C-alpha cells in the first residue's frame, strides 16, 4: 500500500480520514496520528481524532484523543489546532498540546491535556499564554538527552517573532526562553535533530494559502540559526502545502503538510512526501508514490512512465501551449469547453493504477479535468490552483486500466475549461 499525496485518504471503516494539522507519535511500531476533525467543514473545534497504523497507509480511526468541554476554551465556539502528543517517562504519562484559541485568534493561548494511554481519551487540563505572551502555531519537540527535555516551538507576537522555549520535567508548563527570531513571521513549525543537529521547519505567514516552506539549522536550540532555506522549489508553494508535523526515517524523515482548502475545510488533503537528507539538509523528494519499510527505516519511491499530454491527440478547441515550466517545454491548453486531448498507447498490466496528472493552473480557484479510460464513463479529477501559469504541480487519480494498451482522453464534455496539461505519470 502507499503514501500518495492529495488524494482523498480513507480509514479501515471506508470513511474519510480527518486529522489535520498532524501530530505523530510511536508506541512500538505503532504509529499514532492525531489531528483536527474537520468533518464539519469548520476552523471551530469538533474533535482531536486518533488513527492508528503499522505501515504509514492503512489507518485504523481509534476513539478521539479529545472532546470538546462547554463553558472552557475548548468549547465547541473556541479554535484547538496542530495537536502534538509526546510521551513523559518519569510520569509515565502522554502528554497533549494544542493551540488553543477563539475564533478570530485574538486569544493566542496553548493548551494542555493528559492521558495514560496513547489514543486517551485524555483530560483537559486548562489553556495559558507561554511566558504571557502569545502562542499561535505551535509544535513540541522531545530531545534525545538522558532527561528527555522538551520545548515548545511557537509563533509569538501576533505571529512576527518565533519563539523556541523549554517545557518542564512533567511537560505542562513552559518556563525559560530558549531562542527568539524576531521578525521571523514563522509558522507551522516542527524540528527533527539529525546527526545531532536541530532542523526547524516552517512556513512563513499567508493565512490558510500555502508558501515556500522553510528550513534552518542549529548545534543547539538556543542558536545562533542558519538563515532560511527552501525545501521544495519555491515557485511550487511547498508542493501546494504546509507543514504539519516532520518524522524522522532511518538517515532521512517525511515531511507531513497540509493542503487546505479553506472554502470546504473537511475536504483538506494530506501531502505527505519523503524528506531526504542526502544533501546534508532536509529537502523534499517529490514522489507522487511512495512506501516506508518501517523496520529497515527507509522509503522507496514507485516508478512509473511519462507521457507527455503535447504528443497526444488533441481533439476540438485544444492548443499547445509552450512553457519553460512544462516537461519538454510544452503543454496542451484551452482543455474543457470544446477542446480534449487523448493520450495513447498507455502499456498496462491492468487494474487499478495511480495515475499522476501534472499540470498548470493560473486560477487562485480550482479547476477540475473530466477523464475516461478507453471509452469508459468519465470521472472528475480536481485541480487546485497551481501558483501559475508556468507553474506545475501533480495530482493523483486511481484509474482502472486494461491489461495491454490504453488510451485515456481529457477534457470532453465539460463547459468548463480544465488546467492545462503537462504530463501524466502512470505508475
Ligand atoms: C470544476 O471546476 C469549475 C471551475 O473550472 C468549478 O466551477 C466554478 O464553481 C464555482 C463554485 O464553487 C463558481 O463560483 C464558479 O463561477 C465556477 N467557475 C467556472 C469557471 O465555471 C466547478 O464547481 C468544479 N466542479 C466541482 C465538482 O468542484
Ligand atoms: C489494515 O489494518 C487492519 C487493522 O490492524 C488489519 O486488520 C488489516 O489487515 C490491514 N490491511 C492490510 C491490507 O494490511
Ligand atoms: C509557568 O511558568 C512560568 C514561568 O516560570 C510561571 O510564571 C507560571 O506561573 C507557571 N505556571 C504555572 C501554572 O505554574
Ligand atoms: O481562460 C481559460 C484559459 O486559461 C488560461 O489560464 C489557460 O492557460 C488556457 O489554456 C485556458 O484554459
Ligand atoms: O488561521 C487559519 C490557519 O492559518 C494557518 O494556515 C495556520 O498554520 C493554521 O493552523 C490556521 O490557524
Ligand atoms: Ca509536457
Amino acid at each position: 500500500n502507499q503514501i500518495v499525496s492529495g488524494a482523498a485518504w480513507t480509514d479501515t471503516a471506508g470513511n474519510t480520514i480527518q486529522a489535520h494539522g498532524a501530530g505523530i507519535l510511536q508506541v512500538g511500531s505503532t504509529f499514532y496520528w492525531f489531528g483536527e476533525d474537520k468533518s464539519h467543514n469548520s476552523a471551530l473545534f469538533k474533535a482531536v481524532s486518533c488513527y492508528t497504523s503499522s505501515d504509514l497507509v492503512n489507518w485504523s480511526r481509534q476513539n478521539d484523543a479529545l472532546s470538546p468541554i462547554a463553558g472552557t476554551m475548548i468549547s465547541t465556539s473556541n479554535v484547538v489546532e496542530r495537536p502534538k502528543v509526546i510521551f513523559n517517562q518519569k510520569n509515565s504519562e502522554y502528554v497533549m498540546w494544542f493551540h488553543s484559541d477563539s475564533s478570530n485568534y485574538g486569544a493566542a493561548m496553548v493548551g494542555v491535556a493528559t492521558a495514560k494511554t496513547p489514543c486517551g481519551p485524555y483530560t483537559y487540563k486548562g489553556s495559558f499564554k507561554p511566558l504571557g505572551a502569545d502562542s499561535r502555531d505551535e509544535s513540541i519537540f522531545q530531545d534525545d538527552d538522558s532527561a528527555q527535555t522538551a520545548y515548545l516551538l511557537y509563533a509569538s507576537d501576533n505571529n512576527q517573532n518565533f519563539k523556541i522555549s523549554r517545557l518542564d520535567a512533567n511537560y505542562y508548563n513552559v518556563t525559560a526562553q530558549v531562542s527568539v527570531m524576531n521578525g521571523a513571521t514563522l509558522e507551522a513549525p516542527g524540528i527533527v535533530k539529525h546527526n545531532g543537529e536541530y532542523f526547524l521547519i516552517a512556513s512563513h505567514t499567508s493565512g490558510w494559502a500555502p508558501n515556500p516552506n522553510k528550513w534552518f539549522s542549529a548545534s543547539s536550540l538556543a542558536g545562533p540559526w542558519s538563515a532560511q532555506q527552501d525545501i521544495a522549489p519555491s515557485a511550487t508553494r511547498t508542493w501546494y502545502s504546509q507543514n504539519a508535523f516532520d518524522l524522522p526515517l532511518g538517515s532521512n524523515a517525511i515531511y507531513m503538510g497540509d493542503r487546505w482548502r479553506p472554502s470546504l475545510l473537511g475536504s483538506s488533503r494530506y501531502i505527505w512526501y519523503p524528506l531526504d537528507f542526502s544533501s546534508g539538509a532536509p529537502q523534499i523528494v517529490h514522489a507522487d508514490v511512495w512506501s516506508v519499510n518501517v523496520q529497515a527505516g527507509t522509503y522507496s519511491v514507485a516508478s512509473g512512465t511519462s507521457y507527455e499530454a503535447e504528443n497526444g491527440q488533441r481533439g476540438g478547441s485544444s492548443t499547445i501551449l509552450s512553457g519553460s515550466g512544462f516537461s519538454g517545454g510544452k503543454a496542451v491548453g484551452y482543455l474543457g469547453h470544446g477542446g480534449t486531448v487523448t493520450i495513447n498507447n498507455v502499456q498496462s498490466n491492468g487494474g487499478s493504477h495511480w495515475v499522476a496528472l501534472y499540470f498548470a493552473n493560473g486560477d487562485s480557484t480550482y479547476r477540475n479535468v473530466t477523464v475516461s479510460v478507453n471509452g469508459g464513463p468519465s470521472v472528475l479529477v480536481d485541480q487546485p490552483d497551481s501558483g501559475g501559469g508556468n507553474v506545475v504541480i501533480s495530482v493523483p487519480v486511481k484509474l482502472n486500466l486494461n491489461s495491454g494498451e490504453n488510451s485515456i482522453t481529457f477534457g470532453s464534455g465539460q463547459s468548463n475549461y480544465a488546467a492545462d496539461l503537462d504530463k501524466i505519470i502512470v505508475y
